[PDB]
């Protein structure tokens, strides 16, 4: 039986070639894609076999998107080894925001909340799982402000466009949304890593400097390889472990993030 791994953001890139290096090493690669004919195509064109992979819809800017793909993932039957939060997106030209059908901005919306929401629910998954080395394994890299999360403190809904209340901009949002990601990788860690044994870390693949090969097998190397079973590090590329910023490492924050954002995916 081929171990399962979800990877977001499956369709192309670093997540699409993460998809290729982990069916090469006998993996069955669940690939979570908001648009399931130019997912098909991309697997295709990479020469995948079909027995390694499934493509099932998410479309991480919906919260029921969300909800729709987990409920098909749980009806393959497959144990799940590791997740791979690899999606994100990115609006540089935007001066106002666009928000989400759930009512939020769309890049927090999309790379936080949405794969907040997922962790939460595949999380059990996880749990469940009789296999002894998983993993849940978020990109990221560790000027991007949450600030006292005035935003989310008031619920993130129209005309709030940033985390910290402050005025949208689109670059810090996304830059915003990558240390939202951070944090929940140290908070899965502190509060979960002791009582599930599940690895919880991050990584850096470089800048893709790097092709979308290479970054995608660094991606499979720290799902699968024994050399990086150590949960609560960022990895980066020798692979290093990489000291953290002090906004990534405030645990009081990683927290209070959590709290909030539970109560804006509907888990509160
Ligand atoms: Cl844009
Ligand atoms: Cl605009």
């Amino acid at each position: 039986p081929r171990p399962t791994v979800i990877i977001t953001g499956a369709s192309s890139g670093v997540g699409l070639y993460a998809t290729k290096a982990l069916a090469n090493r006998g993996w069955h690669v669940i690939m979570a894609c908001r648009n399931l004919e130019k997912a098909e195509q991309a697997a295709k064109n990479l020469q995948i076999p079909p027995e390694a992979y499934t493509i099932l819809h998410l479309d991480l800017s919906s919260l029921a998107s969300v909800r729709g793909f987990v409920e098909s993932f749980r009806a393959l039957n497959r144990p799940l080894r590791a997740l791979v939060c690899n999606a994100a997106v990115y609006y540089p030209l935007l001066k106002e925001p666009i928000y989400s059908v759930d009512g939020y901005e769309i890049t927090v919306a999309t790379n936080h909340l949405g794969h907040f929401l997922l962790i939460n629910l595949l999380l059990e998954d996880l749990k469940n799982s009789p296999e002894s080395d998983k993993r849940l394994v978020i990109l990221g890299t560790v000027p991007p402000d949450l600030g006292n999360l005035e935003g989310f403190e008031k619920g993130f809904k129209k005309p709030i466009a940033m985390i910290n209340g402050k005025p949208f901009k689109s670059g810090k949002a996304y830059k915003d949304s990558k240390l939202c990601n951070m944090l929940t990788a140290r908070e899965l860690h502190r509060r979960f890593h002791e009582s599930t044994g599940i690895v919880f870390n991050s990584l850096y693949p470089g800048c893709v400097y790097v092709s979308q090969e290479l970054a995608g097998e660094r991606v499979a190397m720290v799902v699968a390889d024994p050399e990086f079973r150590q949960s609560g590090v960022h990895w980066s590329w020798k692979a290093f472990v990489q000291e953290l910023s002090a906004e990534a490492s405030d645990e009081q924050k990683a927290r209070r993030l959590w709290e909030l954002s539970e109560k804006l995916v509907g888990l509160a």
